[PDB]
């Protein structure tokens, strides 16, 4: 059907976060489907090696992308360090979402489907 597209995100990285212990994970939705990275202990400029592959997906109906930067606070409650949206389309973007402290950073690839084009894969 019109308008799906294979959705990988990546490239997970997070910069001045906090002498502050920071121990930051990632919680990455699309579509209804929910990925979280590892926990990066001690580190107020985090990077996480995943990829998440939301395999095909309706890009403009799928709701926005929505990444949540997360502090596990040496396994006490986990604090909400700051979350974004965004719309993907088509092609290679590139991402950044300041927070209250700091920002994060990453990448997504959206690859219509065969014989599909344009910015949602409808044409």
């Amino acid at each position: 059907q019109r308008g799906l597209a294979h959705l990988v995100v990546s490239n997970f990285r997070a910069e001045h976060l906090a002498d502050t212990a920071t121990d930051a994970y990632l919680k990455v939705f699309f579509g209804g489907q929910e990925f979280r990275t590892g926990v990066v202990w001690n580190n107020n400029n985090p990077r996480w090696t995943d990829k998440m592959d939301f395999e095909n997906v309706l890009l403009s109906t799928g709701g926005p992308l929505r990444v949540q930067v997360w502090d596990a606070d040496a396994g006490a409650d986990d604090d909400l360090l700051g979350s974004c949206d965004r719309s993907p389309h088509s092609g290679f973007h590139e991402v950044t979402c300041e927070l209250n402290h700091g920002r994060v950073k990453f990448s997504y690839h959206a690859k219509c489907l065969p014989h599909l084009t344009g910015g949602t894969c409808l044409e």
